[PDB]
């Protein structure tokens, strides 16, 4: 068996399945894989490590600073944002962002 690399809320996962490259956010203390590598994708709901993806680029920024939270912020309400945020992870402070694309 093997652990997962990075997860993505159901919403994020679905959007991922729709392709459209997207950026991710990780914690240095949890610095997972790196660029030019593979990023195991999976739904946190209960579909973790479902498929595999590859990184494309990386950067250092917050969450809503790019995370879907932004697209949602300008779409959904605070509640929803808090829902996804809670589905993604707590803490609204700068962090590591890793971009990837679906081959």
């Amino acid at each position: 068996m093997q652990p997962n690399d990075i997860t993505f809320f159901q919403r994020f996962q679905d959007d991922i399945l729709a392709g459209r490259k997207t950026i991710t956010i990780r914690d240095e203390s949890e610095s997972h894989f790196k660029t030019g590598d593979v990023l195991r994708v999976g739904r946190f709901e209960d579909d973790g490590y479902f498929c595999t993806i590859e990184v494309t680029a990386t950067s250092t920024v917050t969450l809503d600073t790019l995370t879907e939270k932004h697209a949602e912020q300008e779409n959904m309400t605070l509640t929803e944002l808090k829902k996804v945020i809670a589905d993604i992870y707590p803490g609204q402070t700068q962090f590591y962002v890793i971009e990837f694309k679906c081959l």
